[PDB]
């Protein structure tokens, strides 16, 4: 069950790669789909993980809308890895990647960040060593893990 177990165990990687999809940094996605070389895929992921620390280290906090009601919008403090102007993000993306793009309260700008909502609170999700280790190992035994990971990341929320 390469897909269901990937969605359970490597959920934090899926969420990271989706963050990059939203930013259209497809250099970190394309090799997982088209490359037949595990070494090349591991290289790209190492670069992806490193650039991700630049984001997680530089982040600012904003009050974001985690549940959008016309009357009682639920807002939460969340770390925003990127704060984007509305016209810097594709028009269709906010409704596709709904748990990666968030409205910043009392503002037109977007919070772009791999967050998970537990309706009240928002939590930054980052891949831990275990997940990276495991995925790299699975990847060496079967390249399909790259294909399915990218497929899920590109998918909406």
């Amino acid at each position: 069950p390469v897909a269901e177990t990937i969605s359970k165990r490597f959920w934090t990687l899926i969420k990271m790669l989706r963050f990059y999809v939203v930013l259209r940094r497809f250099g970190y996605i394309d090799p997982l789909i088209y490359s037949i070389d595990p070494k090349q895929i591991k290289d790209v992921l190492s670069e992806a993980l490193r650039e991700f620390v630049s984001y997680t280290s530089s982040s600012s906090s904003r009050s974001i809308v985690i549940y959008d009601d016309p009357k009682n919008p639920v807002t939460a403090q969340a770390p925003c890895l990127v704060v984007a102007k509305r016209d810097e993000i594709p028009q269709n993306f906010p409704s596709i990647y709904r748990y990666t793009i968030y409205k910043i309260d009392k503002s037109s700008e977007y919070c772009i960040s791999p967050l998970v909502v537990n309706d009240k609170y928002a939590t930054l999700i980052t891949p831990n060593e275990s997940v990276i280790k495991e995925f790299f190992d699975k990847l060496d035994s079967n390249i399909q893990y790259a294909r399915v990971l990218a497929s899920l990341a590109v998918g909406g929320e």
